[PDB]
C-alpha cells in the first residue's frame, strides 16, 4: 500500500553527468558515447543573451575554450557542433558509463524524472509532468541548466528533456535531447510567458483509481457521462479535453477495480463542481495531475529497472 | 525557484542492491563491502510468523540455504550472523560498487529517501519522513522488504532504514542498519498498531519559509506568539509541539526571510484555523510536513 510521487532510479543518468565551461559560465552537460550535450546558452556573455547569434557565436570558439569535466578528469573536446538549442561537444573519451538509451521527445501530460545537477554533480531526483502549456514546475537554481529529464523503459533510459531556463512565474522550460525546446521558448533574455496551465484530466483519473486501490473510495459515486458531456464540463474548469485514446489508455485500470472510465469520469465530474468537502484523496486535498495511467499501473504492479 | 519534494540521487545505493532468498521467501538485501544486510524474517516459515525464535531458527540454516543474486551473478555465502532484527550475510566478494557509506539512526521528522526494489531490482525512488509514531508512509508491495531509506552527504551514503513491514492501515515500519526498529514494532504477525500520527510542526514551519523565498505572501500576519501559546493551538489541530531546539533550527530560514520563528509560528496558528480559503502554499492545500529546516536550506540555497 500507499502511494508516492515516485522517480525512476537515476544511477544509469548520474553516471553521464559532466561539468561545461566556456569562459566564466559553468553548467551540466550529458555525457554519452564521445559527445557531451548541453544547453548552447553556455557560450553567451550578458550582452549575448539579451540577442544571441548562437551561430557567430559557435564559429569563434575553438575546441579549447570549453572545459569538460567528469568527476576529477578533465576531458579534452576534439569537436564541436550545434543542433538547434543543443551543443554538442566531441570528446576524445567515450563515457564507460554509457547505459543502452534513446532520445525522445515527450506530449504534454507525460512524466518524467528530473536528476537536477550543479557543476556536474547529481544533487536531487524529482518526478514531474511535461505541463499542457509545454513548462515543467521544477525546482531548480542557477547552475542546473544541462539538467535532464528521462524515463526508463526496461534497462533503456530515454532522455526526453534538457534545462535551458526560468520564467518569470518560477516555471521551467527546456528542449528535448535534439536542442527543440517544448513550447513557445527561445533561449534569449527576453520577455516571455507561459500560456495559462490546465489540468492534465487523464492524469487525475489515473490518480484516482491509485487511490481506489489504495482503499480510498468516498468519490465513488453511482453515475456514468457520455465523453461528450464530461468534455464540455472539464473545459469550463481549465482540465483537458478526454479523448478515446485516453479512455483505452485508462482501460486496465478500469478492469482492475471495476469502475469504468466515464463512471470515473463522473466522480470528477462531481468533485470538479463541488470540491472535496473537507475530504483528501491520498492524503491530497487538490486532484494530482503528474501520474499518467502508466505510472499508475508500474507502482501499483510492481515493476523494476 | 521551484519547491519540489526531492529525493537523492539513488545511483550509489542502486549499486549496493542485490536478491536475497531463504527458502520460500525472496526479498532484498544491501550489498556493503563483503556483507548483505536483510530483514532476518527472510528465515521464516508460515508457523514462525505469529511468535518465530530467531535464534532458533538461524542456529537450523546453513550458509547454502541463503542464495544471494547480484544482477546475473550468484554469491557464495561463507557466514552468517544476526545484529538485532537484521540478518548478515558474509559473502566471498567484496561490492564493488561500495560507496562510502554510514549507518545513522534518525529521529522522528528526519526525512531520507527510499529506493524501493523488488527481487534485488531498484524500481522507483521516492522522499520520506520518519513520522512522529516512527512509522513511514512508505509505497511498497509484497516482495518490498530490504528496500533502504538513505541520505547523501557530499560523497558519502548515510542508510538510516531498511523496509520490513506493512502495518494494518497501509503504513510501514523498519529499523535502522543495525535492525534496531523505529517505534514499539516486532518483526513478528502479532497485532501491531502505530499511535495516532502528529504533524511535524518544525518541518510545516520550514515549509511555509520555503513558500516566503518562492514569492508567497498571502498567509503572512502582523502577529507574533509565545512559544507556549503555539504549542496549545497546536497541540489542538494533532500537531507536534515545538521545542527551543525547533525554534533554534529555525534560525537561518528567519534571519534570511526576516520572519521571526515566534512570527511565523503566529502565521501557522492563523493558517489551522481559518484553512486556506482556496489559496495554495507552493501548489498545495494542505501543509506539508516532509521537508526538514535543513532540506529547505539545501534546496533553496
Ligand atoms: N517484520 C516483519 C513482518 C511481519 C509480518 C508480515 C510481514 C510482511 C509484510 O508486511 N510485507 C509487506 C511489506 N511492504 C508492503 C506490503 C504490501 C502488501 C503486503 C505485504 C507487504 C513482515
Ligand atoms: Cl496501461
Amino acid at each position: 500500500s500507499g502511494f508516492r510521487k515516485m522517480a525512476f532510479p537515476s544511477g544509469k543518468v548520474e553516471g553521464c553527468m559532466v561539468q561545461v565551461t566556456c569562459g566564466t559560465t559553468t553548467l551540466n552537460g550529458l555525457w554519452l558515447d564521445d559527445v557531451v550535450y548541453c544547453p548552447r546558452h553556455v557560450i553567451c556573455t550578458s550582452e549575448d543573451m539579451l540577442n544571441p547569434n548562437y551561430e557567430d557565436l559557435l564559429i569563434r570558439k575553438s575546441n579549447h575554450n570549453f572545459l569538460v569535466q567528469a568527476g576529477n578528469v578533465q576531458l579534452r573536446v576534439i569537436g564541436h557542433s550545434m543542433q538547434n538549442c543543443v551543443l554538442k561537444l566531441k570528446v576524445d573519451t567515450a563515457n564507460p558509463k554509457t547505459p543502452k538509451y534513446k532520445f525522445v521527445r515527450i506530449q504534454p501530460g507525460q512524466t518524467f524524472s528530473v536528476l537536477a545537477c550543479y557543476n556536474g554533480s547529481p544533487s536531487g531526483v524529482y518526478q514531474c509532468a511535461m505541463r499542457p502549456n509545454f513548462t515543467i514546475k521544477g525546482s531548480f537554481l542557477n547552475g542546473s541548466c544541462g539538467s535532464v529529464g528521462f524515463n526508463i523503459d526496461y534497462d533503456c533510459v530515454s532522455f526526453c528533456y534538457m534545462h535551458h531556463m526560468e520564467l518569470p512565474t518560477g516555471v521551467h522550460a527546456g528542449t528535448d535531447l535534439e536542442g527543440n525546446f517544448y513550447g513557445p521558448f527561445v533561449d534569449r533574455q527576453t520577455a516571455q510567458a507561459a500560456g495559462t496551465d490546465t489540468t492534465i484530466t487523464v492524469n487525475v483519473l489515473a490518480w484516482l483509481y491509485a487511490a481506489v486501490i489504495n482503499g480510498d473510495r468516498w468519490f465513488l459515486n453511482r453515475f456514468t457521462t457520455t465523453l461528450n458531456d464530461f468534455n464540455l464540463v472539464a473545459m469550463k474548469y481549465n482540465y483537458e479535453p478526454l479523448t478515446q485514446d485516453h479512455v483505452d489508455i485508462l482501460g486496465p485500470l478500469s478492469a482492475q477495480t471495476g469502475i469504468a472510465v466515464l463512471d470515473m469520469c463522473a466522480s470528477l465530474k462531481e468533485l470538479l463542481q463541488n470540491g472535496m468537502n473537507g475530504r483528501t484523496i491520498l492524503g491530497s486535498a487538490l486532484l494530482e495531475d503528474e501520474f499518467t495511467p502508466f505510472d499508475v499501473v508500474r507502482q501499483c504492479s510492481g515493476v523494476t529497472f
